[PDB]
């Protein structure tokens, strides 16, 4: 009957947040960091803006940039054993979900060898040890991996990401600096911030929602909501307070759930590669409103922190608003609308339909899906 | 110019919650726990509702219970020697604030040698290496020990009460279950649900607040105004959701500040032996007044979730109203009005005012206070000025 949450023990918050790095490291007697990263982040000089500082500080440093968008078995494999043979005490996750969630990977097998395969992960895994410590840096303002206990690896040989949930996982000290940020591409910055209001609209309404992650999840919605536009436009200011919003979502659902946008999400990317954002955005005012139903008075509060005037408005009326607030805000941030306009195929529905079934997220919806449910949702939201 | 925020890797909320204990022991590999604790505690039962838990799962325990009410340095002294000749590899804090504080000091010199005169560890303690493990238990709706990176310890010598601010004391795992907290006499409930509330609206205004604590607070203050009266008079319900927002409090103020009225309170709990959450209560509408013109619009906000209407009132009249909210909360939950009812003597407060400007807390006000100013405080909360 309890509830349990899992947060990070320390976190700093803030333009130049990062710049507290060298001391934490320094407080914790750590010798050597992994970092692990893309190749893009490396291009961009995301990366450097953390190795200077660590220069600067003498404290040592590898990097691994292997990491691919929906990270792969093969990727969690690559990174392990160039950890393993890097001497490296600690690691830094430097990126979005993709470099975050495979550093968790990494760093839960490391101590915690038993899974070397990987796939054996998914769902609630049943590790002994905490993962290798993991001092975290996102640099999208959408997954909040940070600070959830989550990670999903994508297993091509089984064609299918899984959610890997562990408290074991969970960073020692994440570090939540719009600085790493500025650079996302607008596009970038619409998927990630859309994932994020998915983040907080299905913590909101998901079955083990309780007092505390409502509160957390609802000023979450409001931070988003009135953030993102702004953020995509360029203005620095908004895009401290998406870094912040993204964040105290994953406060929230890490330690509740989801539903099924992130359910039938996964399958797209396991299948299309598809940018995790971009299929939450498509896929959540189309389960919203096969929700909306079950989740009694919640999308009233949606939609009055979303910009709606809610006041005088039935409960129909309120769940409409709502729906159509996120269908609003996909249109002004650029989000194809469609899944036709993304590369999905009509043909793998069924396939996509039942993996979704399937997938970890799927259990906290408030409706209780039916495979036929979920067909019905994709092939909405194929064309309108 | 980056906020930093310290809270507990793990915790379990809800009534039931110390039923989560066993696992997490037995998911950490400890071998044998020192329960810290207070003789009232171990003689209600409460204590025991923990131990025949940890019984029944095989794991081993030993008890120190000789904490007292605004814990002294001989006591921190005393626990950390029982700790020593133990064995025991990890800590218990069951109780208030008095024996969660008691145990971070042990927990902290345990690992940190250097400071075994404790009061070295005012301020900032400059530590090298984290507490020894600590699991937390709370007893009191009211003091958030066991998420915040404080604990204040009573120097006998020096007659004052001396905060410690430090991240490496804070506990691994707390368990803030309500079935632990029903058994506090309703004017505990009262006393320490108001140091709750004075948590939630000192951290709400204090200097170093920020979007997050500020969301923090004003949603503590909204559940402890909402469930303090229920709780007194002895609802379930209302209890569970007092142990929930005296906890979110602690989330926000232990890593932004308080003000001074906690600055204020100290030095009667050093002086007098004052019941904090008395003292908090007695001082905290008379200082709100004091930092009114330097808190902006927050008091409106608090005002609001306290049940006032601030629909057409203007800044001044919500200011007042949210001062009058707390005078008559602490009217309903019969808590002394006044410093004189509760044996505080005027010829000490130029002491008390000069200790109060010297405590840790003080400099968080949204105010900066002068000694004069301090002194007026304690002559006004003297019989209502
Ligand atoms: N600040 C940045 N500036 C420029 N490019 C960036 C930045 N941050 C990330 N990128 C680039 O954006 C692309 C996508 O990055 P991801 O990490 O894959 O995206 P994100 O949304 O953060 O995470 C997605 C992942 O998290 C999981 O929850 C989800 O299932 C998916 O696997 C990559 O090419 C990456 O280099
Ligand atoms: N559930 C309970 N049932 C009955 N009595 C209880 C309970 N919990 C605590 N008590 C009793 O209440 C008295 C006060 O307990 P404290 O721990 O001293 O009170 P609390 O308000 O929780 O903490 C105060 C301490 O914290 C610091 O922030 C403050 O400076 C002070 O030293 C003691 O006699 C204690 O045994
Ligand atoms: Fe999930
Ligand atoms: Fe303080
Ligand atoms: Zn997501
Ligand atoms: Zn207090």
């Amino acid at each position: 009957m309890a509830n349990r949450m899992i947060l990070n023990e320390t976190a700093w918050f803030g333009r130049g947040a990062v710049g507290a790095l060298t001391d934490e490291v320094k407080r914790r007697g750590y010798q050597k960091a992994l970092i692990v990263t893309d190749k893009t982040l490396v291009q961009c000089g995301v990366v450097a803006k953390v190795t200077d500082k660590m220069d600067a500080a003498g404290l040592a440093w590898a990097i691994y940039d292997g990491v691919v968008p929906n990270p792969t078995i093969t990727v969690v494999k690559e990174g392990l054993g160039v950890f393993q043979n890097s001497g490296a005490d600690y690691l830094i996750a430097i990126g979005g979900g993709s470099p975050q969630d495979t550093c968790k990977a990494i760093g839960i097998i490391s101590n915690n060898p038993e899974f070397a395969d990987v796939r054996s992960l998914e769902g609630l895994s049943p590790t002994n040890k905490p993962s290798v410590p993991i001092l975290a840096i996102p640099t999208t303002a959408g997954t909040a991996a940070e600070v959830t206990i989550n990670y999903v690896i994508t297993d091509e040989e089984k064609r299918r990401k899984f959610v890997c949930v562990d408290p074991h996982d969970i960073p020692q000290v994440a570090f939540i600096d719009a600085d790493m940020m500025d650079g996302m591409p607008p596009a970038l910055k619409a998927a990630t911030g859309v994932d994020a209001l998915t983040h907080a609209i299905e913590g909101y309404i998901t079955r083990g929602a309780w007092a505390l992650t409502d509160a957390l999840h609802i000023k979450a919605i409001e931070i988003i909501a009135g953030a993102l536009r702004g953020s995509v436009a360029g203005d620095k200011d908004a895009g401290e307070e998406m870094a912040l919003g993204q964040y105290v979502a994953g406060m929230g659902f890490s330690n509740v759930g989801l539903g099924l946008v992130h359910g039938m999400a996964h399958p797209l990317g396991a299948f299309y590669n598809t940018p995790h954002g971009v299929a939450n955005a498509i896929l959540l005012p189309h389960v919203m409103r096969y929700n909306a139903d079950f989740t009694g008075e919640k999308y009233r509060d949606i939609a009055r922190v979303m910009g709606v005037k809610v006041e005088g408005m039935s409960l129909e009326e309120a769940r409409n608003a709502a729906v159509e607030a996120v269908f609003a805000l996909n249109r002004d941030v650029g989000i194809p609308p469609h899944l036709r306009d993304v590369g999905v195929r009509k043909e793998d529905i069924p396939a996509l339909a039942q993996a979704a079934l399937d997938d970890v997220c799927t259990g906290g919806n408030p409706r209780e899906a039916t495979l036929e449910d979920i067909v019905e949702l994709y092939h909405t939201a194929w064309e309108g």
